[PDB]
């Protein structure tokens, strides 16, 4: 069902990415769509062969950090995320990437209260992705059945982007 980047090279997907686009079926996210902001995500190899994703972003008047272990899930580019707080499991796939400019990610709830969740994410190596890259994201979101009102390009913040 979910496309995973052919011949995915985990060693080339590491380092700093910015979340520049988001689309989801979460009513909660839809309702604060306007208040959502760009996050800075750092990808590093995890001790289990998968990836650690550490994201920092501005919410209210403070920088928040979140860490996510992406465990290998059967093929390179396909991962599983298990929420420590809600026991929910999600499939996370790197659908398409050129490693030095952009990545398209797709996440799907599998088990638990988050089971019906689905989300597409645009990762960019810079805070200002070219229009063509934003086209690839819009096109992916539409094809996957996300509607125009749930697709957002996350505006940059002047905070929580450092180190």
């Amino acid at each position: 069902q979910v496309s995973v980047q052919p011949n995915f090279q985990q060693d080339k997907f590491l380092g700093r990415w910015f979340s520049a686009g988001l689309a989801s079926n979460s009513s909660f996210l839809r309702e604060k769509k306007a208040a959502l902001s760009m996050a800075k995500s750092v990808v590093a190899p995890a001790t289990d062969g998968g990836l650690n994703l550490t994201s920092t972003f501005l919410r209210k008047n403070q920088c928040e950090t979140r860490t996510m272990l992406l465990q290998p899930a059967g093929s390179l580019g396909s991962y599983s995320y298990r929420s420590p707080h809600f026991g929910s499991t999600y499939s996370v796939s790197v659908v398409e990437t050129d490693y030095d400019q952009y990545a398209l990610l797709y996440s799907q709830g599998s088990k638990g209260p988050g089971e019906d969740f689905r989300m597409a994410t645009l990762y960019s190596r810079t805070q200002t992705p070219r229009a063509e890259l934003k086209e690839k994201f819009t096109a992916f979101c539409k094809a996957q059945g996300f509607t125009e009102d749930t697709i957002v390009f996350l505006p940059q913040t002047d905070k929580c982007m450092t180190e």
